Order: structure tokens, then C-alpha cells, then sequence
């Protein structure tokens, strides 16, 4: 938000093309990539429309956030196979 503006002339057109199969190998978070690419599709009919640009941001937020637990829990499968606990959270 209160960062500089930046380039977003391309920033989505086409990437759906490998994305649509991408998605495929990434099933368990297959369903918060779709609630950003919706983001994204808002974002799509007003590139930098703010409430759409806030929900990417936001969306994109919990995405990024929710990838570095999922490694984190790739990191640690060898402990959790005997010591099992879901790593989904909000406090932290």
C-alpha cells in the first residue's frame, strides 16, 4: 500500500494457459490459488482498481503466508509422521 507504484502493464494475460494445469501438481493449495486468481480476476476488470488491488493484496497475503507453512511442514514430515499437527493458523 504505502510503497511507490510500480510496472503492471502484463501483469496477467495469459498465464491461465499453465496455470489450468499447474494447479493439478498443487492440490492442497489448489483452493486458496483459486480464491487469488478470483482476486485477480477482479483485479483483471480494473487492473489497479484499489478495493480489488487490497484484495489481492490480502488474499495474496494469506497465499504467500499459507506456502511458506505448507514447507514448513514439508521441512518437518519426518516429525510429523510420529507427532502429527495440522499447521493451518492465524496467531502466530
Amino acid at each position: 500500500m504505502s510503497n511507490p507504484p510500480t510496472p503492471l502493464l502484463a501483469d496477467y494475460e495469459w498465464s491461465g494457459y499453465l496455470t489450468g494445469i499447474g494447479r493439478a501438481f498443487d492440490d492442497g493449495v489448489k483452493d486458496l490459488n483459486k480464491q487469488l486468481q478470483d482476486a485477480q480476476a477482479n483485479l483483471t476488470k480494473n487492473p489497479s482498481d484499489p478495493t480489488a488491488l487490497a484484495n489481492y493484496q490480502m488474499i495474496m497475503s494469506e497465499y504467500n503466508l499459507y506456502r511458506n507453512a505448507q514447507s514448513s511442514a514439508v521441512k518437518s514430515m519426518k516429525d510429523i509422521d510420529s507427532s502429527i499437527l495440522e499447521h493451518h493458523h492465524h496467531h502466530h
